[PDB]
């Protein structure tokens, strides 16, 4: 099932602080290539158990969905911010007609595992508490892309113990298994934007020691019991190392009686939902909207 022609062409044609700017610079380029919709935003800070975490609450023109979204951005645990993922959250907000809190969680290696996992829970728990004050259901919807998809997944699995109501989880090409090699991983290890060397490195920045790989707050795919987790939208790209662990984990949720929609965007690569030059980005944001209609 061959590459999308638009993605094909993108691939064809190409210090910590330095690489971060570079990645910020790459994002904002795209945001000028394809302007985001305007949206009302508030800046703010949540008092978490690991310090203050900056957040941005998005507010849609029409409010249609009954629960807040909590978005954890990607970037491999080392890159990204609220501004990097403005393009996606903006659209999620307006297309879905929901309130989104984009979380500025602490980055690695200056914060190590499992600090951001903690932050993300505290913020979710904060949003649950705030939700009635906005005229919404206390339940929330966690969402993320890649590393952020990982957090979403982990927050969901801790949700019951942490007494945090979650009505759904949205996983955009997440990382779920740092222990197992998989056909897609292996097969798409170099040349499809997300590479294996990058992934080894990210895991050195993020983890304390190499044994953290088999920890379920790092590898949520390894948790043997998935019964009664929140409904899941699991979106994967075809030519992506993380594709296979994403799809297996979705099959597993489904076998554990968790309402699951899994969707592969054929011909696409990892990161495509923060890459608005592709039509498939907004096609997936449409999938998020449709899925979330079914949650009530
Ligand atoms: C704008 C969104 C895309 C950005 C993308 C980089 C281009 C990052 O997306 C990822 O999913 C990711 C990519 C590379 C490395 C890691 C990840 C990831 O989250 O965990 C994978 C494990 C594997 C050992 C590493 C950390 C181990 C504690
Ligand atoms: C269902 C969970 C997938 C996760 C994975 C890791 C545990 C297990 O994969 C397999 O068991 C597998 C083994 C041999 C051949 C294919 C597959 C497979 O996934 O087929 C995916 C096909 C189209 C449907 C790709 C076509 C486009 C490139």
């Amino acid at each position: 099932m061959p590459l999308d022609p638009r993605v094909e062409q993108f691939l064809a044609q190409m210090s910590l602080a330095e690489a971060r700017q570079q990645f910020k610079q790459g994002a904002l380029l795209l945001d000028q290539m394809v302007p985001p919709p305007p949206v009302d935003t508030e800046d703010g800070t949540v008092v978490t158990t690991h310090g203050p975490v900056r957040i941005r609450r998005y507010i849609p023109d029409r409010l249609r969905f009954s629960h807040p979204l909590v978005f954890y951005h990607g970037g491999g645990f080392v890159f990204g911010d609220i501004d990097t993922h403005h393009g996606l959250v903006a659209r999620l907000c307006q297309t879905v007609g929901a309130t989104v809190i984009s979380v500025d969680y602490s980055l690695a290696p200056e914060a190590k595992f499992p600090v951001p996992v903690a932050e993300c829970i505290d913020v979710a728990r904060w949003a649950a508490h705030e939700a009635p004050g906005w005229g919404l259901k206390p339940s929330i919807v966690v969402a993320g892309d890649s590393a952020g998809g990982n957090l979403a997944a982990v927050v969901s699995q801790r949700a019951k113990d942490e007494s945090l109501p979650i009505a759904a989880q949205l996983l955009f090409y997440p990382a779920l298994d740092m222990v197992h090699e998989t056909p897609s991983k292996r097969d798409f290890a170099r040349g499809y934007l997300l590479e294996a060397d990058a992934m080894q490195w990210f895991g050195e920045q993020y983890l304390r020691t190499p044994d953290d790989v088999s920890h379920p707050w790092a590898s949520p795919a390894l948790s043997p019991d998935l019964t009664g987790l929140p409904p899941a939208l699991v979106i994967t790209a075809e030519y992506d190392p993380l594709r296979d662990e994403g799809e297996a984990y979705a099959e597993a949720l489904r076998a554990a009686g968790v309402p699951t929609e899994q969707i592969r965007f054929d011909g696409m690569i990892h990161g495509f939902m923060t890459m608005p030059i592709f039509p498939q980005m907004e096609a997936a944001i449409e999938a998020v909207a449709r899925f979330l209609e079914r949650i009530d």
